[PDB]
């Protein structure tokens, strides 16, 4: 009898925009949204409604408020089995977090290819355009714990579990196309350096400390993935607005046994967008769950995250054609030399029911491949194949982690494997070995073949001695950092300079700072000088004379490496803050919202207090948040309609919201008297990125939506140093 | 060699101010700080200098950069035993974090009593003023994960491990004197409610979501601890600047067998200080490891955290002489009815060497008591006794967690317990059971005695029927929250109203907000009216007519419940930001620093870039951090000296630096042309209380600034920050 009579506790099982309703588990939120993986999970879902509360043994509980005691004011009794089971289960809730990418957010989806790829690979999931494969995707950061913030400067993980007809395929990618290290053997050294320092366990979610920059300074192979990290790539606006990459070269194998080299790409259909550092660092304070929240809400809204799977393809005879080793994971393949051809579409359309059961327990391993794919001798990748199965024995508590429901294949699985902790499968097979006659040798081996064949490795030639030795072909470190750098817009280049500058400023030992700078002189002198000047370091004459590295196969730049050089903006799923007053002009707010709804743009209505305001025309407006409660940090744009502006004109928080939005390069739109706010951000004829008009004209809504399509107002950067926000 | 020639890589083994040197494991940083427990760990401490790099089996590694592979562009081989060992170890580094109080920072220290307490207890470690007991202290939040932020709004844990001669005593406490719930049976319900919500695991380190307040609204026993939480107690300035409480009534037992009732207190020598919320929420962004870092750095500097252990003592016959029940842990004992007798002093004086080894693996339990102490029937505490041992099994991977070194007793430990995962002790006893004749029954039972006796429970009379039932004497929920609210300052009350309003602001279902407000009308109408207004709620005529709850044993208020009502200010260990310019007035700096050193106040010098600047008298000043890099959030005060003020006058980061500190009520001092900054903070020519100003910083200027800091924050300023866009 505790629920409200108006039924305001329950959300609607309808797509609703962010903040409209309580968020719910996905099967309640969207019961009609289905795929084969999600239908297969019905057998393990527990309901709640109209159920007696029980122990795990099915015994109904009379009193869930009290321990059993020898009297009212008595001591608690050992015999209280209901108390102890409840506490015992609570005391054992936690399991070890992932050693890396502990922080992650996940959703169910489906994948479909555009056309049969059966010419280049015999993988069943790429075999036909009508073949629809369920996926589960987890996006993550890298350094921080499960309880760390989302919008840190870090790499992001992009791992995809394809539940195919011929097995699970895990594509375990990152949001940059390279990694920091060449050889798996040094993964703990590099991960120990970026991680919090072992004496005092500081700092969390930050590469900005001494041990990371010490390692980078002594291992220049790192410098290419560090540039990406120090770029706006390091702080994305959303998981929906970043690129995914496989990073390693892998193989495709077709029915003839012909092997094609591949690199995997995810391209975001919503386009690439990133935060700026001041905004990102502050947002870890205002909303540490910002990416996790944004993603759940985009999906509850129907703003389904969409990505296009892309292949970079290289014939086997083309292995040595480039200036870099294809097996080197610190080098990218420029899109200018090898294009991405579109392979398929992935759509994330449903949230999970239980984060711990589905996200936290989900296990990806890049070793999970299917017939039609295969590895290469990329010596980072070779090392990963051992690690992902080893870690699950402790993290998921045994070798039966595949029987945990999220991890189960939809396709059939039968073998002679037996027992292990938390064994779920009860095998009826008389034989637990092959060859056997007592079960006629079932289940049986399948020979390799074009469809439904057994897995067989590509018969790659191996010649050479047993050595622990780095290929000399890997021993070039500066030319790809340089290609990346020259491919960036000038405003991206300052953001990179500022990232290096900020992080190095945090480094306590100055010699570590000086060595990182000396490494930068080897990539480009302009970038190297701009950092030295922010650190009060002066380049020597030797440093000034360092010859630039070769370009990569004759390229001066590649613009596919920039987030913004070629615009790809889509406003659908973006959010505007609307700053109300106590007597809002109804005409302005009516026009504003119908323009946003038309382009799938969301709004939140903000005031100095919660509850309701009334517009000039009597309309009751409910309030989503306070100006302090949902700061500018959390929106793409700000719109102030006309009304009793006097009401908010001297409001400290209302003026700061405009200044915070303005400093962070966001579009700002002012109608009527709202223009008087132009004084707080020191703007009168007006400027690019401030939309102003007598009323929210509809041309006014067109100017604002056009700016939102370009994501930020880069022209504004020269003005923001003056503004104290 | 990879190290610099100059030796700038190694910190000095002598105390230094924060930022002066790189931080170090405590045994490198302070090798001559010792106690019996730090000396006991010497057997497991592992050096690194001048040693061969080896496998765990002690095989020397020749090449630590490469997998073994067939050809230098070849596949990795299974037979590489060195790579697999390194990867495996890495692949298995994490253990589960604690279910609650996962986020924490800890340190070694000692405890000494002021005088022999054998009159009221036979606890050996309280027996003698010369008895020095080593400790390990862990401070924590409650809700957040091990990787969540320090300065969130939350309860803080204050756990103390005493290594006594008669066994380990863990006093496991929180920074408020009550808890949210009465019976341990509902702990999982309350924790599930305050924790991130199960569908999407949002939000981290916050109680500002629907399920916590849904529970608060439907369970009014919660309201007293919610009041402390919504107050500035929820956002302390430092672990050094908060109080500690055991919460439960415990028993002291003396040699004669007399039981005395006790509640435990930790009184901070550095005094009580707290953040403001806007400042604290932002610090979780700018520096989420702020409490952890400050603790480590205070100790590296020599500003030791110090606390006074205090007892509230109730003789057994007074058990019913309060109009609240002593065994209810949502109820507090007012220091006005029962004063805290300061009984001893604890000092935290050494950082650990390895955070995982000592902090993360440290296990505390309220069941770990020693002869001279006993329990009560407090039903929250009764439940705790089961849980602390139970999680330790999964979290530290078996029943041998006491053999993890930081957990080990310094006193002798011998029993018939055998085996278990990772058993370290090799037992030579021919017997693994008693009674035995084969070892002559060693080891042996000890009869209870005044000193070095066996533990025997206090023979408390039990009369009742087996019931799952809540004492009706527990069912009064508003009178302690009222006593707390009346005991606060007007600015403290404003901050509580703001705490409730901001958090209920983030509650999505308005009926939950209406419901929490209805509860506040049962506590106090003024507080209920101010929260409803901030939420656009109108109290009904009914809500307006709700009778206030009665006084607690007729106290009108208790100023011990307030952080600021009585000044306890100590500025030793605080920090000042000094905002530099490219030609600083040396006269201003020379006075600013001389006065801070004298009071033990730290300074970090700040500029628009790193490196150095030169003073007008030719002094080279090293820059500690940028304005952006060390925001106002991280300092107690800001002083701006004279020099070339034009250099930073148009600097947005520098103006905003002063605007943030002003909004957060911090003291600001401006000398000479620095006064030109008064305009950014909208201070008039006439000046205002809380802005120190003079044409040079001569003596009166610093005495004015340091006086403001003793008062911690400028409360008079709260009406003037409405009109600052910061
Ligand atoms: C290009 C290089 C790498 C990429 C792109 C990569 C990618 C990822 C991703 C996306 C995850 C998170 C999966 C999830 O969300 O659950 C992850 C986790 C992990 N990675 Fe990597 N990784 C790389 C290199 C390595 C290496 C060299 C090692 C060790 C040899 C390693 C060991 C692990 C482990 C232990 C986890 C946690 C495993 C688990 O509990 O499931 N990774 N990696
Ligand atoms: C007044 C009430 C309570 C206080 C003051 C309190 C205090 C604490 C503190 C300070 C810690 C952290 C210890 C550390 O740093 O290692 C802790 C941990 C814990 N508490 Fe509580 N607690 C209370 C109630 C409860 C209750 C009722 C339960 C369970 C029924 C409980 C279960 C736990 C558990 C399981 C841990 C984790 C311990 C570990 O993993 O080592 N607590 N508590």
């Amino acid at each position: 009898s505790l629920a409200p009579e108006d039924g305001s506790h329950r959300p609607a099982a309808e797509p609703t925009p962010p903040g409209a309703q309580p968020t719910a588990p996905g099967s309640l939120k969207a019961p009609d949204t289905r795929n084969e993986k999600l239908n297969s999970l019905e057998d393990v879902r527990k309901g709640s409604e109209n159920y007696a509360l029980t122990t795990n043994q099915g015994v109904r509980i009379a009193d869930d408020q009290n321990s059993l005691r020898a009297g009212n004011r008595g001591p608690t009794l050992l015999e209280d089995f209901i108390l102890r089971e409840k506490i015992t289960h609570f005391d054992h809730e936690r399991i070890p977090e992932r050693i890396v990418h502990a922080r992650g957010s996940a959703a169910h989806g489906y994948f479909q290819p555009y056309k049969s790829l059966s010419d280049i690979t015999k993988a069943d999931f790429l075999s036909d355009p009508n073949k629809i494969t369920p996926v589960f995707v987890r996006f993550s950061t890298v350094q921080g714990g499960a309880g760390s913030a989302d919008t840190v400067r870090d790499i992001r993980g992009f791992a995809t579990k394809f539940y195919t007809e011929e097995g699970i395929f895990d594509l375990v990618g990152n949001n940059t196309p390279i990694f920091f290290i060449q050889d798996a053997h040094k993964f703990p050294d590099f991960v120990h350096a970026v991680k919090p320092e072992p004496h005092w366990a500081i700092p969390q979610g930050q590469s900005a400390h001494d041990t990371f920059w010490d390692y980078v300074s002594l291992q220049p192979e790192t410098l290419h993935n560090v540039m990406w990290a120090m770029s706006d790539r390091g702080i994305p606006r959303s998981y929906r607005t970043m690129e995914g990459f496989g990073i390693h070269t892998f193989r495709l194998i077709n029915a003839e046994g012909k092997a094609t080299f591949v690199r995997f790409h995810w391209k975001p259909l919503a386009g690439k967008a990133s935060l700026v550092w001041d905004e990102a660092q502050k947002l870890t304070g205002r909303d540490p769950d910002f990416h996790r929240r944004e993603l759940w809400e985009a999906i509850e809204a129907g703003d389904f995250p969409e990505y296009e799977l892309g292949f970079q393809l290289i014939p086997e005879e083309d292995e040595f054609k480039f200036d870099f080793d294809l097996l080197d994971p610190t080098k990218l393949i420029p899109e200018e030399l090898v294009p991405v051809q579109r392979v398929g579409k992935m759509v994330l359309n449903r949230n999970p029911d239980n984060f711990f059961a589905e996200n936290e327990q989900a296990a990806f391993c890049p070793g999970h491949i299917v017939p039609g794919l295969d590895f290469t001798n990329d010596p980072l990748l070779q090392g990963r194949l051992f690690s992902y199965i080893d870690t699950q024995i402790s993290r998921l508590g045994g070798p039966n982690f595949h029987e945990i429901p999220i991890n189960r294949p939809t396709c059939p699985y039968h073998n002679f494997q037996r027992d292990g902790m938390h064994r779920m499968g009860i095998d009826t097979n008389p034989a637990n070995y092959e060859p056997n006659s007592i079960n006629d040798n079932w289940p049986r081996e399948t020979p390799p073949g074009p469809k439904r064949g057994g897995f067989e490795s590509y018969q790659e030639r191996v010649e050479g001695n047993k050595v622990r030795e780095r290929s000399p072909s890997f021993g070039e470190y500066y030319s790809h950092p340089r290609l990346f750098w020259l491919s960036q817009t000038p405003f991206e280049q300052r953001h990179i300079v500022d990232g290096f500058s900020f992080e190095l400023s945090k480094v306590v030992r100055p010699y570590i700072r000086e060595r990182v700078v000396d490494q930068l002189a080897h990539i480009d002198l302009t970038l190297a000088q701009a950092v030295a000047k922010n650190l009060g370091i002066e380049l020597t004459d030797d440093q000034l004379n360092i010859t630039p590295p070769p370009d990569v196969n004759s390229l001066k730049k590649d613009p596919s490496l920039s987030l913004y050089a070629i615009p790809d903006g889509d406003v659908k799923g973006r959010v505007v803050a609307i700053l109300l007053n106590d007597e809002v002009r109804s005409a302005d707010l009516l026009a504003i919202l119908k323009a946003l709804k038309a382009k799938g743009v969301h709004a939140k209505l903000l005031y100095s207090r919660m509850g309701e305001v009334t517009a000039d025309d009597g309309t009751v407006l409910p309030i989503a948040a306070t100006f302090a409660g949902a700061p500018s940090l959390t929106v793409d744009a700000v719109i102030v309609p006309c009304g009793n502006i006097a009401d908010i004109a001297d409001n400290g928080d209302a003026n700061y919201y405009l200044m915070e939005a303005y400093k962070h390069l966001k579009p700002i739109a002012l109608a009527g008297d709202a223009r008087k706010f132009k004084a707080t951000i020191k703007v009168d004829q007006g400027e690019e990125g401030i939309v102003e008009a007598d009323s929210a004209d509809g041309s006014f809504m067109d100017e604002l939506l056009t700016l939102m399509a370009a994501h930020r107002v880069w022209s504004r950067i020269p003005k923001i140093d003056k503004i104290p926000a």
